[PDB]
């Protein structure tokens, strides 16, 4: 009496299709309310309630909230978390010189895998977490589980639907990411380059 879910299936996607209605009226930039949306929804979830037609929901109530606050800037800063019941965390990369206490998760892609455990082995980030990371204007939410397991949930739109969830052991959801946030890189590409492609920001909440 229960549709498929994490608890015995990896990924986990939703029915509403890419090009639903839904979706393709709200733009990209709704990738980030539909993001927080997912945290919230995830934070409070076991593995056996994710299943496609909790995907649907985030997606359709992630869409509400950002109807009900467009009219753009849409960065993690630009939502009030309070109507999403999430809390921000202090959480960013103390060993960036040019990083000042209060800024997110901010780096490139080749520090993924060090935000990572950072995350996943501080005091300061209580378990089940979720980051919302950003790169290039599309965002994913990462929930970190106390059973040591990933959530990604990516809302980019993929096999002709609106989003699906992967749940990752820490070296797959690696690989992962180079998939969805591919580097770019070529022979003697500049620091200065490497910073314009690659760099994404990240925010840490929980419930």
């Amino acid at each position: 009496e229960e549709q498929d879910s994490l608890a015995a299936f990896s990924r986990i996607e939703a029915n509403i299709t890419q090009y639903d209605p839904l979706l393709d009226n709200a733009g990209k930039s709704a990738c980030t309310c539909i993001c927080l949306k997912a945290a919230e929804m995830l934070l409070e979830a076991s593995p056996d309630q994710v299943n496609a037609g909790l995907i649907d929901d985030i997606l359709v109530e992630g869409v509400a909230d950002y109807n009900r606050f467009k009219v753009e800037h849409t960065s993690v800063e630009n939502y009030e978390l309070n109507t999403f019941e999430l809390k921000r965390l202090e959480f960013r990369d103390v060993d960036n010189p040019f990083s000042a206490e209060g800024n997110p998760y901010a780096g490139t892609l080749d520090s993924f895998a060090k935000m990572m455990e950072k995350a996943s082995d501080s005091k300061d980030l209580p378990k089940p977490v979720a980051l919302v990371m950003t790169k290039s204007n599309m965002t994913i939410t990462i929930v970190i589980r106390p059973d040591g397991k990933y959530w990604l949930f990516d809302p980019h739109g993929t096999n002709g639907k609106g989003a699906y969830i992967e749940s990752c052991n820490t070296d797959e959801l690696i690989k992962k990411i180079k998939e969805i946030f591919p580097k770019t890189s070529y022979p003697g590409m500049t620091e200065d380059e490497n910073l314009g492609f690659n760099s994404f920001e990240a925010y840490a909440v929980r419930r």
